């Protein structure tokens, strides 16, 4: 868990990151999928695409951004409240171990994805209190969803 | 196993970043050890650096980059023999599964994350024909460390 100042750092960042959510989101899964082309293997939509200025204009991939980011939100948005936090990973976590059939450790990979777009987007705000905050939230989403694999048994 | 063509044009990109190999090496560690702190875990000597600056300048860090660059030379540079990058790779494979203990994965992160860091530093010699290249010595090198764990039984 995080303090208030950590949380108010974090969501403020949260802040301006939503704001063009879908232009975001597609940054992040872009690069997901150019420096981790293993990851599109659990995607019948994207399993198939090479070209990243391809995966830039398809609009499923569109709609697959903002799928996540709105997931991401709840979360950011909810910091406040454990158990809300706690019961949406929980989530997040069986759905995909479940359906999706992901392997957990690829939840690592997009975070780190997520890291290095945040630190090119904010450079010029994103210092070190604002950094370990970031991994603060980063080492709760790991460790729920990966609780969630481990109460289903994987 | 990549063809005449792909040889030569990943030779003629890895001539670029060996040519100081260093700096390269150096930049390629520091973001990897930032965006996934649990390899940093790893290093007995490195698992309490923080700051990105500090590892930059520390002579151990540059030590352990230019141990890095210089396996994958030796790989790059007997493209044409398999046999004796497939013996390299497996030596490589083994130290890291038995010597230093480190989870085959994260060959995977580090792969993502020299795609990355060479995209940034040369984007003009680094055409699709060399993306689509590099791209193919990278899933020989993750396969033959593969190999190597599982030979040994991990
Ligand atoms: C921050 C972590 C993540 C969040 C919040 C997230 C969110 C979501 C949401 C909200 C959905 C749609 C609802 C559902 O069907 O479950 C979804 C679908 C999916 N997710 Fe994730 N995801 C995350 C990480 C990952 C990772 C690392 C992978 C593996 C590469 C992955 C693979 C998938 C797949 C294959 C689908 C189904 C897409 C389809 O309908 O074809 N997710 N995700
Ligand atoms: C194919 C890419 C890699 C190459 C060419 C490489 C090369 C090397 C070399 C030459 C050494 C020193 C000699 C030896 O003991 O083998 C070394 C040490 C080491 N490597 Fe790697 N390595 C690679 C990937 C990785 C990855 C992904 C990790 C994950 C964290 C890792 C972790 C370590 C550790 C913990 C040591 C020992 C540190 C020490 O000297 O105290 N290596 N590596
Ligand atoms: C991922 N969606
Ligand atoms: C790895 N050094």
């Amino acid at each position: 868990e995080l303090s208030e100042a950590e949380r108010k750092a974090v969501q403020a960042m949260w802040a301006r990151l939503y704001a063009n959510s879908e232009d975001v989101g597609v940054a992040i899964l872009v690069r997901f999928f150019v420096n981790f082309p293993s990851a599109k293997q659990y995607f019948s939509q994207f399993k198939h695409m090479e070209d990243p200025l391809e995966m830039e204009r398809s609009p499923q991939l569109r709609k697959q951004a903002s799928r996540v980011m709105g997931a991401l939100n709840t979360v950011v948005e909810n910091l406040h409240d454990p158990d809300k936090v706690s019961s949406v990973l929980a989530l997040v976590g069986k759905a995909h171990a479940l359906k999706h059939k992901v392997e957990p450790v690829y939840f690592k990979i997009l975070s780190g994805v997520i890291l290095e777009v945040v630190a090119e987007e904010f450079a010029s705000d994103f210092p070190p209190e604002t950094q370990r905050a970031w991994a603060k939230l980063r080492g709760l989403i790991y460790s729920h969803v990966t609780a969630a694999y481990k109460e289903v048994g994987w």
